[PDB]
């Protein structure tokens, strides 16, 4: 009986990441750590790494989207931080993100990874930035990795 | 490693504006934000403008999905507001909405920005239309700009 | 009737910040903010743009007196966190921190930019630090930009 | 993009400090600490450090504006507590005092440091007079070298 | 009757600094503030300072010991963040990794220091990281190069 | 200036792993994340991988102590858990196994990855033996790796 389990070192792979600047703060932590992995860990050469920042989490669909039809990377590393406000602006971004992210890599067959935080309070999003929780954005980059194999074992 | 700034100012660029007419005292502060931002920040030509009134912010999707198509356009500002009422009906124009919108978006590679308001109260509509918290009028517009320059570098 | 509306673009420009690294765990945040601000936005050429390390809060107006009458900068960005403790030290540092910096622009007649966070709690100034509420060192470097300009018309 | 960090070394300065002998119980470990600071870090030689007594802290920024227009010293650090009582003197007194201080500094663009406990408690000065919270004095002392630098650094 | 009083001034020193990645949102900013300090007050000529990047804090001291058995350190800064979670293995890696350290520096004569924030709240750990409650990094930093001295006057 | 961060991957590694059958149930998933991890990510030949089992926690020390003094190993993996009763057992249990460890490793230079769950309820080990908060025994393994290299780094 075959079984597939990848690794998450790829060097010769060529990785997009995507940032929201809104949220900063939060988000620059989420890079910091998804390049190290990917770098460090992946053994990714770090001019195959390419990092768009756009304005909001909202963008960060089209912009991965743009990446991946280049079909000039391995996969794309969605970073960004979307906390609850008073209203449910909160649910469109997120929702809109998710999906739009999602829907991306489904048309492409490009590995996309959700690092994005969506959570109630700036607290949390600190606790999942690089603390108790570990850090999303190198968990992302991790999981774009070892996609990029798992596919390619295909 | 290579990274991917971009600027609002993108002068060269022709824009459309939609606008919901419903609930437009406080869409009309949502626009004259938007409005400035192009011109004023982004020094778009303010013959390249152009606002496109739809009735209600349900409508909001098929009208930038034409101006999209159309291609004469770089990118699409969509503006309105969307309070929450007594009925669920409140879900379902946000809803088709954002979604409606995000997807034009992702179909037509150009950039829509969602500038609608999504709240519970007036009160908070207010809060978002250029006081407290700025006004997503012109900060959607500037989110277009940005995007506009963003997909350019690709 | 005539009207002056500016930029934030202002690329012959030269900049100040000044920024205290007491509470730098904010003000690193703050400045990122404005440094960014500064050129991806304004078009200002980083060689224009000098920082200035002072202690605390309380130092920011000597030292951007200094700069100012220098007459070698277009402007000065005022970057800092204070936030309230148990005693009325919070008064009196934010009071003269205010007071100081307005009067060294009244009299230089060199625009001083006043991104200096005054918050109850560390929750508070985080928020105001690139997340919820946007990025005050940023606004406070657009609003230089624009008054450099404002004040050129005239 | 040009820096500037200061050091609080420097030698070769003249400081001169005014302290109140009012509640000089607290002021008097608040002098040893910007003392020691001075001498130990700052390397300063202890015969270009001289000390000023006045009665209350409401004095100090005369004695300090002496001390400056005086041209003698490179900056001056302004030692004191004040407590607040039943009435509200204790709002006229740290208030004249803040402002006084940051005025002459601001006049004489001599560096000032204020290093003025305003607490509500007897308990809260003895935290910040050599315990929990550090010594405001070698704290106060040593932001005045370090703005002794920053300036001299334009 | 003789005393002796070090300085935290020690250029022609070379000290290696340890962090502990795990929770790098807090000890990045632990590191910046030690780098600063050792560099800018204790003169520390920046290819002397070399860090250490160890996984855990529980790695910390394995790590020192090694950097001070090698003899080509003056000293070691070990910088890392243990929060309290909702079980006791908060109470061993703090544990392990005080005493760990504790005891190279014995054997060693090396001094270690200590700047590991042990704290209860992500809350409390942003409060020693650079805020209120100065920066853990650079204090750590600054009794290590004064101990440096400390010993070498004997 | 100069900086170690080193990579989990080490191929030509030879890793014991000491486990404590008492409470398997848990402890199997934690070596299943170890062991995968060693092979899948750090590359680790699985003939190079021994693993061997002790009975209570409390005897992860001298297992691992033989191993370390044996040379033949590059790191020891220890793995097990230790729930609070309703006894001050625990106490000792895992005080005696954290410090024991954490002294073998210290001695023999070899590093030891403290992998022990240390928890109040059956309920946390559990979140902590592969679900909510990860995989302890994968984590410690790959700090063991990380460790391997920042060692050899030296």
């Amino acid at each position: 009986m075959n079984i597939i389990k990848a690794n998450v070192a790829a060097p010769d792979a060529r990785v997009a990441i995507t940032i929201a600047r809104f949220n900063q703060f939060i988000n620059d932590s989420l890079l910091d750590g998804a390049v190290d992995a990917l770098t460090r860990i992946g053994q990714v050469k770090d001019d195959n790494i390419t990092v768009v920042w756009v304005p909001g989490a909202y963008e960060l669909p089209l912009a991965t989207e743009a990446l991946a039809k280049s079909g000039k990377y391995d996969a794309v590393v969605a970073l960004g931080t979307v906390i609850r406000g008073g209203t449910a602006h909160f649910e469109y971004v997120a929702g809109g993100a998710s999906n739009g992210l999602a829907s991306v890599a489904q048309d492409s067959g490009v590995p996309v990874a959700f690092g994005v935080l969506t959570t109630e309070s700036i607290e949390q999003a600190i606790e999942r930035a690089g603390t108790k929780a570990g850090n999303k954005g190198a968990e992302a980059a991790l999981t774009a990795l070892e996609m990029i194999n798992v596919l390619k074992a295909i």
